[PDB]
């Protein structure tokens, strides 16, 4: 009953104001033994996806409200290398999607 889809995570974030319990940060996954080049996240952190890290947004692709911050989380991840799907959420709970590895974004909430 894993919450990792665009609609499940977006609805969760907007209701609970945090990610569901299957998410761990990049640092936390690295410390567990995640080696990006080996595509081994599912072996070292079973059931987990990477998420919760601050997203810089220095290229101004996402709208920037002064004082507000963005964070990202992986979507649709089950095993292997990470994919190119990410949910982006602000401290005001605006929610955006990318499926092209942060090239472009579209609003979903
Ligand atoms: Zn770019």
């Amino acid at each position: 009953q894993v919450i990792n889809t665009f609609d499940g995570v977006a609805d969760y974030l907007q209701t609970y104001h945090k990610l569901p319990d299957n998410y761990i940060t990049k640092s936390e996954a690295q410390a567990l033994g995640w080696v990006a080049s080996k595509g081994n996240l599912a072996d070292v952190a079973p059931g987990k996806s990477i998420g919760g890290d601050i997203f810089s947004n220095r290229e101004g692709k996402l709208p920037g409200k002064s004082g507000s911050t963005w964070r990202e989380a992986d979507i649709n991840y089950t095993s292997g290398f990470r994919n190119s799907d990410r949910i982006l959420y602000s401290s005001d709970w605006l929610i955006y999607k990318t499926t092209d590895h942060y090239q472009t974004f579209t609003k979903i909430r």
